[PDB]
C-alpha cells in the first residue's frame, strides 16, 4: 500500500517531487487494473497540483460522488453517461488542499447490496466488501494513497477489513453528503481509505483544517472497552482471532483492557437501524422506484420491495430507539476511552456467494454516529482480518490516535 | 387564493373534475404571470392525474429543488440550462400523491440575498420577499393551490408574509433535503406555501402520510405566549400592528395570551446563527465560489468573500450555542402550546431598495427546528402584514390547528 502521509513528509522535503508520486499511482493502477477493477474510469490525465499539503496525492472517489470533470454514474445503469455540474464538497475539500483527483471508484449500484465487478486484491477469488468496493480494493491493492468512500451501513470499515487497509467514518455530518447520492440522510456518512492510521489523520486535516487532526500522535496506555456485540448474532472464528489477537498485543503495549456489554437500549438502536435506513431509502430514491423500478439492481430492488410497507409511526418510533440509543452509549464511555469490536464477521466472501459481506457488525455505529477506525490486524487462509476502533461522538481524533497505539502494537 | 383543501373536497365528491382543476390553475398562471413574473418556467403541458389526494392540485417548485422534466437553474446563471436526473424526493411525495408539477418558481441565487425580478402580487412596486420569491407570489397572486420553497433563515415565513399567505417551516428534517442545492445543511429546511393553514395540513398529509396531519381541526382557547425577539432589536410599526391585532383577535376568541422572555441560551443561538450558515455555506458552494468566482450574483459574492475567514473552531462553537438554545427553548413549551412573534420586520420593501428584506426575526427559529406557521393579519398601505405561529420541535399539526384558529379569530 501508498502511505499518504510518507508521500507528505517526502514531498515536503523536496526527497520525492509531487509529479513524480501523481505518475506512480497511474502507473499502479495499470499494473493492477485488469485484474482488480477498482476504477469505473481512470482519468489518465490527471497531474499533481502545484500547492498545498496534498499537492502529490492521488485520490480516489467513490462513483456515487459528484465530480464535474468525470461522469458519476452511481454504479446503476440509470445514471450511465451522468455528469455532474459541479464537484460535491468534500471532493472541493481534496482539490483546494492541493490534491490529485485519479479517478472515480466503483460502487454497488445506489451504494446498497448489489456485487460489482470488483476483485479483492489479496484474493482475486473474493469479494472486497462494499458498498465502497473500488476505494477500498485500490487502496489495498497499492494504487492510490487515498479514497473516499461512504457508510450507511457498513460500506467503509467492512470493505478496508475485508482489503486490509486503514479506514475511518468520521463522526456523523462532520463532512457533507452534499453532492453524495442519498441511500439514508440520518445515516449516510463519508469516509477516508488511506494505509495507517496516520494517513487518514493528514488526510482529515488537508480536507477539514481542523486542529484536533494536526499533530496526532499514538495514544498512551489507553482504557480500551471489549464489546463483541452478541445482539449482532455468532461471529466467525477468524473474525474472534483478530479480535483476541489484538487485545493481546494492546495489553502488551500498555492498554488496559475489560470486557463489557453494551447497554439494552444500544442492542435495541441496533435492531431498529433497517428500520430507518429502508423507510429513507424509499424517500431518497422516489424518482428511481417509480420510473425505473426495474432497472435498480436485483438486491436493492428485492429489498426496496419488501419494504414499501413501512410506516412513519414505525419510522418514528425506531428514532426515539435511536436516541434513547446514543444517550446510554454515552454513559458506557465513561469508564473507557474507547470501544474495540469486530470489523467484519470474518474473512472476505468468495465472489461465488455473491455477497458483499454482512453490515450487522457495522450498522449500530453508523446510527450512533461515533468516529470508527478500522486496523489491519491478521490474515487467515490469505484473506485480511481487522478490528474496529469506535470513540465517544466527536472525538475522531482520539480514535484515530488509538488505533496508531494499536497498529504499533501489533506490530510489537 | 386558490384553497388546495377546496378543490381536494369539490374534486372528491366529484363537482370538479382533476383536468378542470389544473386547467383552471394554468388560466390563473397565464392570467398573472406576465405582470408578477413568478415562474421561472411554466410547463403549459403539465396535466393532471386519474388519482391520489392530490390529483388535480397544480404545485409551483422552488427553483433549487431538482426537477426531472424541467431544468433547476439555482436562480443562477452559472446553472443556465442545468438538467437534472431525477425529482427531488419531495418532488417524488407530491407526485405519488396524485399532485401536478406546473412549474419552476423564482428562486434568489442560492437562496441568498440577490433579488429576483418577482415582483409582490398586492403591490408591483414591491418586493414579494425572498428566497422562495416565486413560491410565495404564485401562491399570493392566486396562480396555484400550493407552492414548496426552503428556508435557512426565513426564506418561507418572509415572503409568505410579504405576499399574505399562509405558509409552513415544518420541523426540521422532516421533510428531505435531497435533491434540494445546499446552503447550509444544519438549516436548510424545505416548507409549504398556501392559501390557508388547512391547504398546508392537507398538503403535508398528502405527502407524508403522516396520521398527524390527517383529522386536523382549529385548536380551542390556545395557551399563547408572546415573544418579540429583542435581541434582533425593534420592529417597524407596521409589524407591531399586526401583532397587536392578532394578540386581540386571539383573548377576544378565547385564547390566552401571556408575553414571555426567552432565555438567554436562546439569544445566544440567534446571534450564532450567521456563523452556522455562513461558514458551511462556504463548503455547500466550495466548486461555484472556487471555479465560478465572478458568476456569483453580487450581494452573495460579497458575503462569502467577507467570511472567506470563519474558523472550523469558532464553528463548533456555535454549534454548541445552538444545541443548549435548543434543549433551554423546549423548556419554554412546558407552560405554553405555542409561540406568537413576528414574521417580518414590517411590510414588503420597494423593490429600489434591491432587497428581499431582513431575515432577522426568522433564523432563530430555523436553527431551533421548530414548526413555524405565517398567519396573515391585516395590512398597510396595502401591503400584507403576518405573524409567526411557532409550536415545539415535532407539533407541526398543533402549530397548524392553532393558526387555522388564529385565521378564524381575525375572521370575527
Amino acid at each position: 500500500m501508498i502511505s499518504l502521509a510518507d508521500l507528505q513528509r517526502r514531498i515536503e522535503t523536496g526527497e520525492l517531487s509531487p509529479n513524480a508520486a501523481i505518475a506512480q499511482s497511474h502507473a499502479a493502477i495499470e499494473a493492477r487494473e485488469k485484474e482488480v477493477h477498482a476504477f469505473v474510469r481512470h482519468d489518465k490525465s490527471a497531474r499533481a497540483q502545484a500547492s498545498g499539503p496534498l499537492r502529490g496525492i492521488a485520490v480516489g472517489i467513490k462513483d456515487i460522488i459528484d465530480t464535474a470533470n468525470m461522469p458519476t454514474e452511481m454504479g446503476s445503469e440509470i445514471y450511465r453517461g451522468w455528469q455532474p455540474r459541479s464537484d460535491a464538497p468534500v471532493v472541493m475539500m481534496l482539490k483546494r488542499a492541493g490534491a490529485t483527483i485519479i479517478g472515480k471508484t466503483t460502487t454497488t449500484a445506489f451504494a446498497s447490496r448489489d456485487p460489482t465487478a470488483t476483485l479483492n486484491p489479496h484474493n482475486t477469488g473474493h469479494s472486497p466488501g462494499g458498498a465502497s468496493s473500488g476505494s477500498a480494493a485500490a487502496v489495498g491493492a497499492g494504487m492510490i494513497p487515498l479514497a473516499l468512500g461512504t457508510q450507511t451501513g457498513g460500506s467503509v470499515i467492512r470493505p478496508a477489513a475485508y482489503c486490509g487497509t486503514a479506514a475511518i467514518k468520521p463522526s456523523f455530518r462532520m463532512l457533507p453528503t452534499v453532492g453524495v447520492k442519498c441511500y439514508s440522510w440520518a445515516l449516510d456518512t463519508v469516509g477516508l481509505f488511506g494505509a495507517r492510521a496516520e494517513d487518514l489523520a493528514r488526510g482529515l486535516l488537508a480536507m477539514t483544517g481542523r486542529s484536533e487532526f494536526s499533530g496526532i500522535v499514538p495514544a498512551k496506555a489507553p482504557r480500551i472497552g471489549v464489546v463483541r456485540q452478541e445482539f449482532a448474532g455468532a461471529v466467525e472464528p477468524a473474525a474472534e482471532q483478530g479480535l483476541q489477537a489484538a487485545i493481546k498485543a494492546a495489553e502488551r503495549a500498555g492498554a488496559s483492557v475489560q470486557a463489557i456489554d453494551l447497554p439494552e437500549a444500544v442492542h435495541e438502536a441496533w435492531r431498529i437501524h433497517p428500520i430507518i435506513q429502508d423507510f429513507e431509502a424509499h424517500r431518497a430514491l422516489a424518482w428511481e422506484f417509480s420510473e425505473h423500478h426495474d432497472e435498480i439492481a436485483p438486491m436493492l430492488r428485492a429489498s426496496l420491495d419488501a419494504t414499501v410497507g413501512l410506516t412513519p409511526k414505525e419510522y418514528d418510533e425506531a428514532r426515539r430507539i435511536g436516541r434513547r440509543g446514543r444517550r446510554e452509549l454515552g454513559e458506557v464511555f465513561e469508564g473507557v476511552d474507547v470501544l474495540l469490536t469486530y470489523s467484519a464477521p470474518g474473512t472476505a466472501p468468495a465472489k461465488a456467494l455473491a455477497s458483499t459481506g454482512d453490515p450487522r457488525y457495522n450498522r449500530l455505529w453508523t446510527l450512533m454516529g461515533n468516529p470508527c477506525v478500522n486496523v489491519p490486524v491478521l490474515k487467515v487462509g490469505g484473506l485480511p482480518i481487522g478490528v474496529q476502533v469506535i470513540a465517544r461522538f466527536g472525538n475522531d481524533a482520539h480514535a484515530l490516535a488509538t488505533a496508531w497505539f494499536l497498529e504499533d502494537a501489533l506490530a510489537k
